[PDB]
């Protein structure tokens, strides 16, 4: 489309069920945790702005997966919408759910998305069936919903958190709040709220025994062995291409020189923060002694000012 450069990501896909992200330029785009003209973002239902700010409400439209305006599907006597739901498949859940069809209004599409609203305590997400039978959770925690910092209950952003294939492989994506590590609080950054971003995290996919149900159904992490990791560090685990980065960061993220917010959502979103690397894991501990094995680094050089960060150079170390 409009990207005019791919950057792979150094991501292990020869064991099937594997997340498909890349980094693209687009000459148009603007700043963010790649800095500006490149962008590596999951897939999201979100709240539309283009006619106004939301007011989370039922005024609200809705995008779907790839920004097309959404509407609920017509409710009728065959196919009430919403439904009642208190169970999916074979779980059960603590309270019921009022589902809610959505479908493009005038784009083409062949997926079943639903928008789920706890009855007992409101806590709302989605829900996609896509084109090829995977079945997505989509914000199904607070860590992977970009919210209010006032109020939990405005969402703009929806995030994949959880995708499974008929066969039962998963992909599971954790999300890191935006804090005020190592950024001046004086001044300029007083007074700012700066929770609400998301930064992709951690990508975490092969489980190892198939599983039908989505994990995060059952609870709010899901407890399993996963063979693979795709890591997006943001200079935690430090930059230097001589020193390999560990698993588990020491250390607190870097603060970015470009700071900037957000507003069009009614609430502010503030990024500190530029992802420096994206490192490849396997867990493997039996057949090779050790929990965590790096066997990729994907390193990024940016050019840091004040005014604008913008990505210089990347390559692929190896550490044997």
């Amino acid at each position: 489309g409009l990207a005019s450069i791919t950057l792979p990501l150094p991501i292990s896909a020869e064991r099937g069920f594997a997340p498909a992200l890349a980094l693209h330029y687009s000459s148009g785009g603007g700043n963010g945790p790649f800095g500006v003209g490149w962008s590596c973002a999951t897939m999201s239902i979100a709240r539309r702005t283009s006619h106004g700010v939301p007011q989370y409400n039922d005024s609200d439209e809705f995008l779907g997966p790839d920004g097309e305006v959404l509407v609920q599907t017509l409710s009728t006597g065959d196919a009430p919408n919403p439904v009642t739901c208190f169970a999916y498949g074979d779980v059960s859940f603590p309270q019921s759910y009022t589902v809610t069809r959505y479908q493009p209004r005038t784009e083409s599409s062949f997926y079943r998305l639903e928008y789920w609203v706890g009855n007992s305590n409101g806590d709302d997400f989605w829900l996609l069936h896509d084109s090829n039978g995977i079945l997505h959770l989509l914000g199904k925690t607070a860590a992977a919903r970009l919210s209010d910092p006032q109020a939990a209950s405005h969402t703009a952003q929806w995030l994949v958190e959880e995708s499974v294939t008929p066969a039962g492989e998963h992909i599971y994506y954790s999300y890191l709040a935006e804090n005020g590590d190592n950024v001046d609080l004086n001044g300029n950054e007083a007074g700012r709220d700066r929770s609400a971003m998301r930064y992709l995290s951690k990508v975490q996919y092969g489980n190892a025994t198939p599983a039908a149900d989505l994990y995060l159904w059952t609870s709010a992490t899901p407890a399993v062995q996963w063979l693979f990791t795709l890591v997006f560090d943001y200079g935690e685990r430090g930059v230097d291409p001589q020193v390999p980065p560990a698993f588990t960061a020491q250390n607190s993220w870097l603060a970015r020189q470009d700071p900037f917010s957000l507003y069009n959502y009614g609430f502010e979103i503030r990024l500190h923060r530029l992802c420096r690397q994206v490192l490849m894991f396997h867990h493997f501990p039996d057949e090779l002694g050790e929990a965590d094995t790096l066997v990729s680094r994907l390193l990024l050089e940016y050019d840091e000012n004040p005014i604008l960060t913008q990505l210089c150079a990347a390559r692929t170390l190896a550490y044997e």
